[PDB]
C-alpha cells in the first residue's frame, strides 16, 4: 500500500520507502500554471491553487465561491458533454480561452469521481509532424526507428537530451537511442536499476501518459483547502499535468544538473513498452500545444514499435 | 484467379469490363485529377522531366520556363530540404511536406515523395484541440463498437461528408459496414455486406503501402501527363503514390449510378494486414484541403493502434 502524504503527518521518503510515497496526492501543483477543482453536478469551485489570482486575474475569495456556469460561460456545457460522470479519468477535454487578464490560457480538465480538476495555461495563436509520422514509419528497424524518433523529437523541441529508454522484463532499463546538444555526456547503451522508477509509478504511467516538471528549483504551490471538502480526503491529482513532483526526485534532477525534464509513454500491449525522455540543463515550460505534438508522436511510436518488432520475431 | 496487369490504354492495351478487372493497371493511369498540379523531375540533377498540362494554371508558368530550369532554381528554399528527407534508395511510401508562397496562386501544398530515381511533386492550394479531444475519446472507448461510432462520428463532424463508413474486411475479403455516422435522410449502409470483387485484389496490394486516396469530382476528365512516359525509362510513370493520380474510370462509372459526387477513404492497416477503411460520400463533388487530410491521416494511425487494442481485449 502507502504512506500517509506528508501533510497528513505520514514518514519522510527515503531510498528505503521509496515503493510507498503517495505521489498522485502530493497536494500541491506545479508554478507555471493554475489548478482549480469543481463540482461535477454544481460547478462549484472547491479548491484553489495558491497562485490563481495570477493567472486568472481574480480577487482570491471571488473565485472560491463561483460556479464555472458564472466563470465559464461558453466552456462549461462542452465539458458536461466531454466528461460525463462515470468516464475514466484519463479522457482530458481542452480549450483555448482568450481570457481577459491573460491573452490566450490553455484549459484541460478531466474527471475524478465526482470532481472536475481544471488546469490553466499560458499559450499562444506545422508540418513537421506530418513528415516526423512518414519518417518514422519508414524507417527500416527498430534501431532506425529510435533514431528518427530522438532526433525528431529534439528537432521539434530544443530539448538538449532526447533519449528512448526501453524496459525489459524485469523493469530493468536501456538508453536505445539518443540525440543530444554537442558537450553533454553520453547515456548512450547505459543500463539503470530497476527501483529508478517504483511500480507505484509504473501503474500511472501505463494510464497517463505524460509528465513533465517545468523546474527543478521551483517550489511547490498548495492547493488550499488541500482536501477535497467533499470527501475531506486528498484530491488526487494522477492525472494533472501541472502536479507537482515528488522532493525525492527533484533532488536527484539537481544532482545532475537537469533545469527541466519531460516525458511520454510508450505503451506497447498494454504494457509500458518504453519512455521518450527529455533533458534540458535551463528551466523550460514547453506549450501545451507544442506537447500535443509530443502527445501525438508517443502513439504513433507505440504502433511502430509494434509493427517493427513484429519483423524481427 | 490473380492476373498481372494489362498495359495501359496509351500503349496499345485493351478496355476493361467486368471480365477484367484485377488486370486494369490502376497504378500507372498517365494523368492526374485537375484540383492539382504534379511535376516530376530527376532525383540527382533536379531537371524538371513531366509535368501535367495543367500545371501552368496552377505555377502561373509556361510550360516550357517550368521546364527548363530544375528544382535549385524553381524552389531555392525547398530543394536542398527535399533531398536531405527524401534520400536515393529510400521507400516510395516515405513522403515529405511542405507549404509555399506562390506568386501566381496564393499559399501551394507542395508533397513529394521519390519513386526510382524521380522525385514526383504535388502542387495543391492550401488554407482546433478537435483532433486532440478526439484522440482521447478514441482511447477511452469501452469496446470495438463505441469506437467504431467515436471514429464516424468524429470524421464527419471534422469534414462534413453526407456519409462516413467504417467498412471492415473478413478473412474471405468480403466486407461490411459495421459503422456510420450519415446525413438526415440517407438511407442505411449498416449491416450490409459486399461480394469479395468489389474491391479487386491488385488494389489491396496498393492500400496497404498507402494510406489514403480520394475523388475530388466524379465527372471531372483527367488531366494527362506530359509526355505520358518517363523519358529516363521510356516506360510509364510510377504514380501510386501520389494523392492527385486520376481514377480508373471504371470506378468512377460506378459512383456516379449510386449518385455520388466526391469520394475519400483511410486504410486502417492492422498487423501489416488492410483491416478495412473510413469510406466517406458526398452527393456534390467536394474538396478537402490538405492540412484537413493530414488530420485525417493521422486519426487513421491512432485508429489502427486503438483497433488492436481493443480487439486483444476479446478472445
Ligand atoms: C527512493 C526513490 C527513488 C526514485 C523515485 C522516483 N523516480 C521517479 C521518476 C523517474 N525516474 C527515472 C529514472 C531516470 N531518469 C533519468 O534521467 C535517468 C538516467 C539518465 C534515470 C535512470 C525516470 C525516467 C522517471 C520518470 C519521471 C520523469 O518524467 O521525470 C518518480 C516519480 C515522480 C512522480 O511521478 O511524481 C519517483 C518517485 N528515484 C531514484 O533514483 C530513487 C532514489
Ligand atoms: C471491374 C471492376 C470493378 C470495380 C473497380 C474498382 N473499385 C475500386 C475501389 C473501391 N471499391 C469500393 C467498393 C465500394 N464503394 C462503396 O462506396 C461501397 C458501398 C458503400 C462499396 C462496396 C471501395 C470502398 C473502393 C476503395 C476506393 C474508394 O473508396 O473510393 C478500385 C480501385 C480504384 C483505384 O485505386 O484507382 C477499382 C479499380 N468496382 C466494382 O464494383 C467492379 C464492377
Amino acid at each position: 500500500p502507502f504512506f500517509p502524504p506528508l501533510y497528513l503527518g505520514g514518514p519522510e521518503i527515503t531510498t528505503e520507502n521509496c515503493e510507498r510515497e503517495p505521489i498522485h496526492i502530493p497536494g500541491s501543483i506545479q508554478p507555471h500554471g493554475a489548478l482549480l477543482t469543481a463540482d461535477g453536478h454544481s460547478g462549484e469551485v472547491l479548491q484553489m491553487s495558491l497562485n490563481a489570482a495570477t493567472f486568472l486575474g481574480q480577487e482570491p475569495t471571488v473565485l472560491r465561491g463561483q460556479t464555472l456556469a458564472a466563470l465559464l460561460p461558453e466552456q462549461w456545457p462542452a465539458l458536461q458533454a466531454a466528461l460525463p460522470p462515470g468516464c475514466p479519468d484519463a479522457l482530458q477535454y481542452r480549450a483555448t480561452l482568450d481570457w481577459p487578464a491573460a491573452g490566450h490560457l490553455s484549459l484541460t480538465v478531466h474527471r475524478v469521481g465526482e470532481l472536475l480538476i481544471l488546469e490553466f495555461e499560458p499559450t499562444e495563436a506545422p508540418h513537421a509532424l506530418r513528415n516526423a509520422m512518414f519518417a518514422l514509419e519508414s524507417a527500416p528497424n527498430l534501431r532506425a526507428l529510435a533514431e528518427v524518433a530522438t532526433q525528431t523529437v529534439r528537432e521539434l523541441t530544443g530539448f538538449d537530451r532526447v533519449m528512448l529508454y526501453k524496459f525489459a522484463p524485469d523493469a530493468t532499463g536501456e538508453v536505445i537511442a539518443e540525440a543530444r546538444r554537442e558537450g553533454l555526456h553520453a547515456f548512450l547503451g547505459h543500463r539503470f536499476p530497476a527501483s529508478d522508477i517504483p511500480a507505484q509509478a509504473r501503474a500511472l504511467y501505463t494510464r497517463h501518459l505524460l509528465r513533465l516538471t517545468a523546474d527543478t528549483r521551483a517550489a511547490a504551490v498548495p492547493l488550499d483547502p488541500v482536501l477535497n471538502p467533499q470527501t475531506n480526503a486528498p484530491t488526487p491529482l494522477g492525472g494533472a499535468v501541472l502536479r507537482a513532483t515528488s522532493p525525492m526526485h527533484m533532488q536527484y534532477l539537481r544532482n545532475m544538473g537537469v533545469g527541466s525534464s519531460l516525458s511520454v509513454s510508450v505503451v506497447v500491449g498494454g504494457q509500458l513498452w518504453g519512455l521518450i525522455a527529455c533533458h534540458h540543463q535551463t528551466p523550460y515550460v514547453l506549450p501545451p500545444d507544442l506537447r500535443t505534438t509530443l502527445e501525438y508522436l508517443g502513439r504513433l511510436l507505440s504502433l511502430q514499435v509494434q509493427v517493427k518488432e513484429a519483423l524481427e520475431h
